[PDB]
């Protein structure tokens, strides 16, 4: 539960685009924990000496419930506001688990969303999150 920072100071945070597969056509997000009626896309923060990519996939399998394969880093991306510097990786979705931790812990939820639609519920307050999927 150790939180790990960059040398200015931010946050090292890791997460995925969880796709439903190669297409890349269908996202999963999952409810917000301060506001559960918003979505998110599924990520925390790195452990100590943890690799980006497995701390990517560690925090998608506690939040969203779902494993798969490890695509690309699309990028790296700052939140100024927050103070939180994000890896995000592409995951192909392939195995679905029932009662995950964040359901049985806090009621956490999970929804694909075609990616236009991502982006629009994402803009409000997560718009960083929404320019995950600019490319
Ligand atoms: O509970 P999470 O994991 O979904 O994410 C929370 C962040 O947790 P994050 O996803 O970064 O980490 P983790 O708990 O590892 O998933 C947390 O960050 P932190 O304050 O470091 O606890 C941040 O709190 P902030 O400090 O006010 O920015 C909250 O806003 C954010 O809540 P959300 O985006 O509404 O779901
Ligand atoms: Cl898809
Ligand atoms: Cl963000
Ligand atoms: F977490
Ligand atoms: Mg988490
Ligand atoms: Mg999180
Ligand atoms: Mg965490």
């Amino acid at each position: 539960q150790t939180r790990t920072y960059d040398g200015d100071g931010y946050k090292k945070r890791a997460a995925c685009l969880c796709f439903r597969s190669e297409s890349e056509e269908e996202v999963l997000l999952v409810s917000s924990s301060r506001h559960p009626d918003r979505w998110i896309v599924p990520g925390g923060g790195m452990e100590p000496e943890e690799e980006p990519s497995v701390a990517a996939v560690r925090e998608v399998c506690e939040e969203a419930g779902v494993k798969g394969t490890l695509g690309r880093l699309v990028g790296i991306f700052e939140n100024q506001e927050r103070k939180h510097r994000t890896y995000v990786y592409v995951l192909i979705v392939t195995e679905v688990l029932e009662d995950w931790e964040d359901s049985v812990n806090i009621g956490r939820k999970r929804e694909w969303f075609k990616i236009e639609d991502a982006i629009k519920v994402l803009q409000y307050h997560k718009p960083v999150q929404a320019s995950y999927f600019e490319t």
